[PDB]
């Protein structure tokens, strides 16, 4: 269909599960998860290796000043907390809380002992699409459940936007915001529409796997919304075409430390 997201959308639905698997981890970076799955098993709580790949992730944007975390911190869709976990750390934050759906089939917070983990809060059996907001200087946001319907995700991504704007309009400055499918005209329009209210821009982390367009809707960023999305799908959709496939890449996993915070 129209928009080179749609595109991609439909090559990606159309691949074998073998070449499907071998594309959404091509020239992606990837960090070595494998200490933290041998931390979790021996239940070493205070060895510093975070709780999911998420930290990496949000790791890349505040390294780069896309946001600025300080004040008090609430991460909504924490799940396991590797948002909430690397708060912890920044010096400008001071209170992390954390909310998550939990229940079967999705992640539980996990409790570690990583550096500030004693300012970090973490309710689990929470849907925040039922709770009222609250104020924060902070807001985070990482829910985006994926379908193979462009349209699902595009309804999905809608009703996770109206949800974010109703923290917003609480006074949070600094934000980071997952955007699972940005290349539906809903979406465009609302982000648009969002980013003359909120300023921020949209950022392709290279974290993410290529078999999700998800992209950042970050405080600290900037430009046309269509220019950035459309810019990302060509990203995505030359990763198909190549000829040399060459894999993830490795990138080291940063420890976050141990110990509280005064
Ligand atoms: N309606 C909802 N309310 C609260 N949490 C949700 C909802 N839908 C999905 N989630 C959670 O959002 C999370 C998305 C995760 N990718 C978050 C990872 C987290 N940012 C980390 O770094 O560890 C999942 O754990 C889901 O269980």
């Amino acid at each position: 269909g129209r928009t080179l997201g749609e595109v991609w959308k439909e090559r990606l639905n159309q691949m074998t599960k073998e070449e499907f698997t071998r594309y959404r981890k091509e020239a992606i970076i990837e960090v070595d998860r494998s200490a933290a799955k041998h931390a979790r098993k021996e239940g070493n709580v205070t060895g510093g290796h975070p709780v999911s790949r998420g930290t990496a992730k949000l790791r890349w944007l505040v390294e780069r000043r896309f946001l600025e975390p300080v004040g008090k911190v609430i991460d909504l869709g924490c799940g396991r907390g590797g948002w909430c976990y690397y708060m912890a750390t920044q010096k400008r934050v001071q209170e992390v809380r954390g909310y998550t759906k939990g229940g079967p089939g999705h992640e539980e917070p996990q409790l570690v002992q990583s550096y500030g983990w004693n300012i970090v809060t973490m309710k689990s059996g929470v849907d925040v699409f039922y709770r009222p907001s609250e104020c924060c200087d902070t807001l985070l946001c990482d829910i985006g459940e994926s379908s193979s319907s462009a349209e699902v995700e595009e309804h999905r991504t809608i009703r996770v936007l109206e949800m974010v704007e109703d923290w917003l309009h609480r006074g949070p400055r600094e934000f980071c915001v997952k955007v699972l499918c940005p290349y539906m005209p809903k979406v465009i329009e609302k982000m648009e529409l969002l980013q003359r209210r909120y300023g921020g821009g949209l950022v392709r982390n290279p974290l993410s796997r290529n078999s999700t367009h998800e992209m950042y809707w970050v405080s600290r960023a900037s430009g046309n919304v269509v220019h950035s999305v459309n810019m990302t799908s060509q990203v995505l959709l030359g990763r198909m075409e190549k000829r040399t496939w060459k894999g993830p890449q490795y990138e080291e996993d940063v420890n976050l430390g141990s110990g509280t915070r005064a």
